[PDB]
């Protein structure tokens, strides 16, 4: 290991690695983490996609 | 055939039998008879049947 170490320029710095999080004082079923994805859904019973062709 | 002819009481009288109708002075493709049935159709892209369950 010397100055001839090749450097790969990345934007991800190791000043914040894997942020673990653990439940301590209660039950999990009382404290849940949800991971969702907020996408756009047209409504079920109406929305311009029913007029397609009409 | 005498007075003991059994009579079946029907409401259909034979004072107007099969009304034939024939095209005379032109072509059929220029004079058409349509037979339709006017029933109620809910619209295609809307109508309460889309809200069924919602």
């Amino acid at each position: 290991p010397d100055f001839t170490k090749i450097i790969w320029p990345t934007v991800v710095e190791r000043n914040f690695s894997n942020p673990q999080s653990e439940i301590t004082t209660t039950l999990q079923e009382l404290y849940g983490d949800t991971f969702e994805t907020v996408s756009i859904c047209p409504p079920q019973s109406y929305g311009g996609e029913l007029l397609k062709g009409k």
